[PDB]
């Protein structure tokens, strides 16, 4: 954990300083709430097993971030190809997780530097 | 507290000195008896969950005004968004707010420096 890595003279990951895995299932979560409330996006999770996708992307958050969990699901590109998912869509989608993350009391300059991990994403997720 | 973030040596918000949490839901309170009995923006909140909309506003409010809790709710231009909110309906109603906090004892000049932190706030809500 946290206290491992300090000990290995290791510098503190994005991961750690939110609050590790349980930060981030509580912000995936409050994430999921607002995206599916906002009518620009919900049709995109019409046939989506949400209990299994708030899973994969727990695990794929985690580990973009430096946590040790791996990521059990499917290549970004390859889920994402084909659903007509624009910039639009993305920035969407983007803004409601520094929504999320704002209302978990995340500061607001790590919350821009996790928008700078996940931002460079969109290559794979738009068309 | 108040008493806590002074011992931090964090100066004093609009928040703690209007009274904190517990003096905003008083005015928030009030805030929509004025709201609702107005014609004209009774009908926007028709079929709304209004002791849910209080406890989102609040929130809000607290936060705006340097308070120790993040605003939980949504972001102001989508909650507000396509329901053709006009300069005249905000007005409306930050003149509502203004009477309230004129109600519950805040001074004139806190109430200004309230609405200063409010009106910018129409580019998003109209
Ligand atoms: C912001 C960057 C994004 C990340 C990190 C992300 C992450 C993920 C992950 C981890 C999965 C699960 C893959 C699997 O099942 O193996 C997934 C699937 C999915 N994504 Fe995203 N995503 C992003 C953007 C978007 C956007 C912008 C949309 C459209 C608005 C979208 C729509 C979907 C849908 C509908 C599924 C599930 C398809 C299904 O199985 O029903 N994603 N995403
Ligand atoms: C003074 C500036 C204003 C602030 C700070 C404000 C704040 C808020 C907040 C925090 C919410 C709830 C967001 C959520 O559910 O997550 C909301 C919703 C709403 N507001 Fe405002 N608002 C303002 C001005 C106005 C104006 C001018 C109108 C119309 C005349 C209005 C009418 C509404 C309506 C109809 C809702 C939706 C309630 C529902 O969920 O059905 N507000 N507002
Ligand atoms: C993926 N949402
Ligand atoms: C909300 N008013
Ligand atoms: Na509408």
């Amino acid at each position: 954990g946290l206290l491992s890595r300090l000990r290995k003279r290791e510098p503190i990951s994005i991961y750690d300083k939110i609050g590790g895995h349980e930060a981030i299932e509580v912000v995936v979560e409050d994430f999921y709430v607002r995206v599916l409330a906002d009518d620009q996006l919900s049709a995109f999770f019409s046939g989506t097993n949400m209990s299994r996708l708030k899973g994969k992307v727990v695990e794929f958050f985690a580990a973009a971030l430096g946590g040790p969990e791996p990521y059990t699901g499917a290549p970004m590109k390859q889920v994402h190809q084909g659903r007509g998912i624009t910039m639009h869509h993305f920035s969407l989608v983007a803004g409601h997780l520094a929504d999320a993350l704002t209302a978990a009391g995340v500061p607001s300059e790590t919350i821009t530097e996790i928008l700078g991990v996940i931002a460079p994403l969109a290559v794979d997720v738009t068309s």
